[PDB]
């Protein structure tokens, strides 16, 4: 292990930087030389590879986003394009290949390690969604939530008196965890999540049951999965009037400083992933589970929801 | 279990409003009533005992502090006085109490066990330390991170540009820890702790060795524990040049908002303090061990340091 190329890739996710970070100081202090291949895996078929030094990434840990950059490559699907991704690699003496991204990006470094066996692949779980198998949280999760938290409470104080409802979309992909932990934090009457059967009418029983009641504004948290932040309102306009501050939130949720967990978080695996790669170990990918650093192959990765915290801000609420 | 008292004791952390807001609510809701003690300990010996309904709580989870005072009452190490105490519950038929601090706080909670059959008694960890046993983290920690994080960001940028050194004093008590993450997290050149054996010319042959070599400000990170900032200030006069910064960030550190991490992992245990005073358990610390809630004995809690992420950390300096 000579030569580690690493790279960026889908949803920009904050710690992205603090994990290239790690992974350039990591390698160089091992006496291994770095390439920072540029956006995405459309960088790696443009030849966009850079090699770097520490002075490379001074001033990034705090960076949201990814500096180099992060791209859509749907053509990365196809045996005959990743021919010519190897090559750009191949050709350069680069015998490890680091990949920070979500499940999708993995996909594309689980291909590189079954389509070349020259090149050692690690996968670092660069993404807002926790949707990532054999890891208890993503690089990013953390610091979405307070996104999310800090934008909810801005919603409240910007607002009118007259609103009493709140339904804000959160953002995941297939996975309810930003928004029940968004909601818990938030302290939300109600969390909509595609993994529990969501009852309309449950829900605007419950807002004409407590606001109407004295309340001032109900939350609804509504998970992207599960439904559109406006589908809910319209949904409920079919029992109950009201229709007061469909809040969208978006990708705002993907920038930002990260937080120290992410960052810390961030750091481990960023080193992590240079170990492993020394070690010679490959198709996997690195993560926490249970307090514990660890790797999982892409293969049982490719093949989570805590009811009892949902139903906990339930009791919480009403 | 029909009746549940609830405290906030020893230094007050984020999320504290969180914790109480969880074990009212979940008590309430299993339809057992809760007594609202306030000024810690002293409020017990006052009497300052008071019914708390659904509404108590309200407006709460975002909330700095406790709302419900903290106090030292360093009279309760005695069993005289805390007989005063147990009375005031006793005569209320009051049949469980939760104390929210540190492990003092614990230890006043785990005499009353001992000296009251009649008391079960949970603690839930609401320190800034991570000191406590049985829990990976406490509830306050993730948020004073994230202060330091934020307050050293603000030191770089209200600066002048001649400062090429800033020796930052973070909070803990004994446990380096918080200096450790912070320290990782704004990618600090050294970091002093009470576990690792502290080389000042080893630090300071560092800053004159990579600051005139063209680094705009080198930060170092200290924990209260092994020394306070001027102190490492004065033994770095003892062989180099520096007097830069010396920014002792003190109490803040306990204030403001608790973030994502706190609220939750403050309203999860806040519940499963209900559950365990019900379930008839005592003398018990809940906490998350391995990422799992867990309670563990006073026993054991009386009778953590990650040298690796240590080193880390300095892989990623230089
Ligand atoms: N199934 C796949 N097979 C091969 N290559 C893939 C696959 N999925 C994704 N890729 C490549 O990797 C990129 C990642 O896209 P995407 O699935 O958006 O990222 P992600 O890593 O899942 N991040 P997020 O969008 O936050 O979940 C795509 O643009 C392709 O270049
Ligand atoms: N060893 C002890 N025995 C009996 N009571 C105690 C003991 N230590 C503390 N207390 C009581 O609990 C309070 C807690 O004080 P302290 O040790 O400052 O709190 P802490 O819970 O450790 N929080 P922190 O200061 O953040 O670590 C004291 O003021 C006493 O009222």
């Amino acid at each position: 292990m000579k030569k580690i190329a690493v790279l960026t890739s889908g949803g920009d996710s904050p710690g992205m930087n603090a994990a290239v970070r790690a992974v350039v100081r990591t390698a160089i202090y091992n006496e291994i030389e770095v390439y920072g291949v540029y956006h995405g895996y459309q960088g790696l078929l443009n030849d966009d590879i850079h090699k770097l030094e520490l002075g490379s990434v001074g001033d990034t840990i705090q960076r949201g986003g990814t500096f180099l950059y992060s791209a859509r490559c749907p053509e990365f699907k196809e045996q005959e394009v990743r021919k010519v991704a190897i090559e750009n690699l191949r050709k350069r003496g680069i015998e490890g290949l680091v990949v920070i991204g979500g499940d999708g990006s993995y996909r594309g470094a689980q291909r590189i390690s079954e389509e070349c066996k020259e090149i050692q692949t690690i996968g670092i779980p660069g993404t807002i969604d926790n949707d990532i198998n054999g890891t208890d949280f993503t690089i990013g999760f953390d610091t979405a939530l307070n996104t999310i938290i800090g934008l909810v409470d801005k919603i409240r104080d910007t607002a009118s008196s007259h609103a009493r409802t709140f339904i804000i979309e959160a953002m995941g992909r297939d996975c309810g965890d930003l928004a029940l932990w968004a909601g818990l934090s938030v302290g939300a009457e109600t969390i909509v999540v595609p993994e529990v059967k969501t009852d309309i009418k449950e829900i605007a029983d419950k807002i004409e049951q407590g606001i109407k009641r004295g309340k001032k504004h109900s939350i609804v948290l509504v998970a992207e999965g599960c439904m559109t932040a406006q589908d809910c309102q319209k949904e409920l306009s079919q029992y109950i009037n009201v229709d007061n501050r469909v809040s969208v939130l978006g990708h705002v949720q993907r920038g930002g400083s990260p937080t120290g967990a992410d960052r810390v978080l961030a750091s481990r695996l960023g080193g992590y992933a240079v170990d492993l790669l020394m070690q010679g170990e490959t198709a996997k990918g690195v993560g926490i589970k249970n307090n514990k650093i660890v790797a999982t192959s892409f293969d049982e990765i490719f093949d989570k929801f805590d009811y009892s915290l949902y139903e906990l801000a339930n009791k919480l609420s009403i």
